[PDB]
């Protein structure tokens, strides 16, 4: 644990769980590969449980990037392509708005404006249907980029059909297990709970409630020690044995679309490294639309690069960069949903300082 690490994590995260009354907090930062972990405060301030290395938070919208990783991973296997319209693994899907939107136009946000949401009165899988069958684009496919729960959770789903598993099995099966993230869940099991952090939202202590689409869309919970293992397995993901794993994880890096100086991977997000954090630059808008230009073909993932994403539930704050070309990463996991840019300034400060 160098010292020049120590202290650059703790002169930056003191100030901003101060700043921000994060109740708990964890973080790892990835060094030349080896990961170093701190923690802080409350997993659960009435019990008094400390945050350890081994508390579970819930990762929100970070969970997309196991999502994207794992349809990665079917293109790989062949069980799907991203250029097929998303009607071939969902025949019922039969409005006419649906003809030119891709699995990649669900897995980007760009298939004409999916809302942000699935509406809470979505349950069974008769309702879902419903609602993408009614749904009215605003924009043509590929034009703009709308954030959406409602796109990459459809991906998601799509995305596993072929392989006969729910997403779930997939998703533990192929991407949890061979990368050894064994503290990592959809749905906590019994046994762990013990290890469930609390959110905190207005001082009440709450959990992710069940929705549709939510295991693809923001449903992951898991430790500060598998998502640095995660965040070392994207960083390097030639030193993953499983082929189409390995492809998955590449494929998922790799820039489809651009807006500004962003480029939209397939739940990654992007900017070239350097970059300063005014530049990232990607908060909350409780809603922007924003036109993209198609990178044609894809660009495979670029080394010098400033790779990440953010996530929150109501009570849950978390946050992951990583840059390639140094072997760097960040994960900063909090039981507080705190705004996105102190997220980032901090991450950046640390980053930055390291290398
Ligand atoms: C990923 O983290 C997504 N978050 C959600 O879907 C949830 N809340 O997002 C916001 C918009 C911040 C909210 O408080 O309503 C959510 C899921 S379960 C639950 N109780 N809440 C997306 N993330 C962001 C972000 O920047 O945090 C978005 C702007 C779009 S939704």
């Amino acid at each position: 644990a160098p010292q020049q690490i120590n202290d650059i994590v703790h002169r930056t995260i003191t100030p901003l769980i101060e700043q921000q009354k994060i109740p708990g907090m964890a973080v790892a930062v990835i060094y030349q590969g080896k990961p170093y972990y701190f923690t802080w405060g409350y997993a659960d301030i009435a019990k008094k449980q400390p945050v350890t290395q081994q508390t579970l938070f819930e990762l929100g919208s970070v969970s997309k990037t196991f999502t994207g990783v794992l349809g990665g991973d079917a293109i790989a296997r062949g069980e799907i392509k991203l250029s097929d319209p998303t009607t071939k693994y969902w025949p019922e899907l039969t409005a006419k708005q649906w003809n030119g939107i891709t699995l990649l136009h669900l897995a980007t946000y760009t298939a004409g404006g999916l809302p942000l949401q699935v509406p809470d009165e979505v349950k069974s899988s008769s309702d879902l249907l419903r609602f993408y069958q009614n749904w009215q684009p605003a924009w043509a496919p590929g034009t703009q980029r709308l954030y959406a729960n409602s796109s990459i959770g459809l991906f998601g789903a799509l995305a596993v059909k072929p392989s006969g598993l729910s997403f779930e099995q997939a998703m533990q099966t192929r991407v949890f297990q061979p990368l050894k993230l064994n503290h990592t869940w959809i749905n906590v099991p019994p046994a762990e709970e013990k290890n469930y952090a609390w959110g905190y939202r207005e001082g009440k202590a709450v959990h992710v409630s069940p929705g549709a689409l939510d295991a693809e869309a923001y449903g992951v919970k898991s430790t500060i020690e598998d998502m640095a293992r995660w965040v070392q397995s994207n960083l390097k993901p030639l030193d993953i044995n499983e082929k189409t794993l390995q492809q998955g994880i590449q494929l998922a890096q790799s820039r489809y679309w651009q807006t500004g100086d962003m480029y939209q991977g397939l739940g990654w997000e992007m900017l070239d490294w350097p970059v300063n954090p005014d530049s990232i630059g990607s908060d909350n808008i409780a809603l922007a639309a924003r036109p993209v230009k198609a990178i044609t073909p894809p660009t495979p993932a670029v080394r010098a690069s400033w790779v990440h994403k953010t996530g929150a539930t109501g009570g849950f704050g978390s946050y992951v960069a990583f840059i390639p070309e140094k072997e760097l990463g960040i994960v900063m996991l909090a039981n507080k949903n705190y705004p996105n840019p102190a997220r980032v300034d901090a991450a950046w400060q640390i980053l930055n300082a390291l290398q």
